[PDB]
């Protein structure tokens, strides 16, 4: 098996720590861990293209999109590697994160280990916002915390 | 060609911007930046096998040895991949890096990609402390900051 983990940190109280298991080469990727410090609500999700964080998180660049795909959420087709969805934040703040995703890996062109994972402001719309941003980004507003993904134990 | 970058944070601050650059994965990796908040002198400098920081640097692991070497300088055949030896800061606490490397890379078993740069306290031995731990870890002492190793535009 291979592991990965994040630690999300920003400018503000948000605050995180994702962790990343993969039993099978090419097998689903479990996702868990908890992040605080967030609105209750749904808050977008993202893999971005670039580790770098040398200007915070604006130095991540866009979605990871290897594959060259629209902008959707983790059960769609039509998505980004980097598309995880949202996270839920409860009314402490607090988001439990447990997810399985089938596209992204710890190894190969699919790879997210040296790449950045962000939380976002808002929601992701998931492509179905009504706008062009929403196919592009899924309009989550600004990025509040986030990471360099890295290879763990 | 293939770059990365890491952002070095530790107490003091220790802050540092340190970039990766490889033209081609048979090629040497020029490895340039800078450090400030540094004591005058010469300090650790090593690639760690984990790209584990969420308990700061101590997350990090050991030295990177892919190949079961022994700890050493980066000039020595004997050594670990992570062994990038010493960087020296001036007298404002300033460490201009400038440094190519023909054992680390940025793709393959030697990858550093997702690993964890740290500069440290002291001065590497580069295995010539004349102790048991001179061969293990170079006696560099504290680590006074770290950040995850990943993927640049
Ligand atoms: S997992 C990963 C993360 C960052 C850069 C590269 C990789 C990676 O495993 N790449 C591989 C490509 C082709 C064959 C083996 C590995
Ligand atoms: S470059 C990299 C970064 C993070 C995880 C893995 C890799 C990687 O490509 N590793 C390889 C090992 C052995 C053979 C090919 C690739
Ligand atoms: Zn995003
Ligand atoms: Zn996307
Ligand atoms: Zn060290
Ligand atoms: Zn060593």
């Amino acid at each position: 098996a291979t592991k990965a983990v994040c630690v999300l940190k920003g400018d503000g109280p948000v605050q995180g720590i994702i962790n990343f298991e993969q039993k099978e080469s090419n097998g689903p990727v479990k996702v868990w861990g908890s992040i605080k410090g967030l609105t209750e609500g749904l808050h977008g999700f993202h893999v971005h293209e670039f580790g770098d964080n040398t200007a915070g998180c604006t130095s991540a660049g866009p979605h990871f999109n290897p594959l060259s795909r629209k902008h959707g959420g983790p059960k769609d087709e039509e998505r980004h590697v980097g598309d995880l969805g949202n996270v839920t934040a409860d009314k402490d703040g607090v988001a439990d994160v447990s997810i399985e995703d089938s596209v992204i890996s710890l190894s190969g062109d699919h790879c997210i280990i040296g790449r950045t994972l962000v939380v976002h402001e808002k929601a992701d719309d998931l492509g179905k916002g009504g706008n062009e941003e929403s196919t592009k980004t899924g309009n989550a507003g600004s990025r509040l915390a986030c990471g360099v993904i890295g290879i763990a134990q």
